[PDB]
């Protein structure tokens, strides 16, 4: 299992225009349009992304290229950030895929946000961070995916995704 693989889980593959868990328009690999109302925002933003004219469809090798972007921008997040990057740079290899999972998900700002979780990790309490991560909207909004990234954290093996 690698960080492509899990992503792949928890995303799905859809090749027309959908609608996320959040009500916005999506396509591929959970790779976020807009989060405008419009249908015809998200088909000019695709058109924008792929470079030509899809008219809300794309092939395998276009969503996989969109995937490849974002997992990089993510970890380049990351990087960058300076109260990602200590987090990150502390975690074994396993633990990573589980931080990468929440960036691409939610974004570097909003992970940015779990303070609190994130001195749990970087002290390597799992127990503790699993509890505490647990307490947030994102676990009450997708329970599956957060519990299984939340195992990913607590146990530091891919077993919640064999
Ligand atoms: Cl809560
Ligand atoms: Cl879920």
């Amino acid at each position: 299992m690698n960080i492509f693989e899990m992503l792949r889980i928890d995303e799905g593959l859809r090749l027309k225009i959908y609608k996320d868990t959040e009500g916005y328009y999506t396509i591929g690999i959970g790779h976020l349009l807009t989060k405008s109302p419009s249908l015809n925002a998200a088909k000019s933003e695709l058109d924008k992304a792929i470079g030509r004219n899809c008219n809300g469809v794309i092939t395998k090798d276009e969503a996989e290229k969109l995937f490849n972007q974002d997992v990089d921008a993510a970890v380049r997040g990351i990087l960058r950030n300076a109260k990602l990057k200590p987090v990150y740079d502390s975690l074994d290899a396993v633990r990573r895929c589980a931080l990468i999972n929440m960036v691409f998900q939610m974004g570097e700002t909003g992970v940015a946000g779990f303070t609190n979780s994130l001195r749990m990790l970087q002290q390597k309490r799992w127990d503790e961070a699993a509890v505490n991560l647990a307490k947030s909207r994102w676990y009450n909004q997708t329970p599956n995916r957060a519990k299984r990234v939340i195992t990913t954290f607590r146990t530091g093996t891919w077993d919640a995704y064999k």
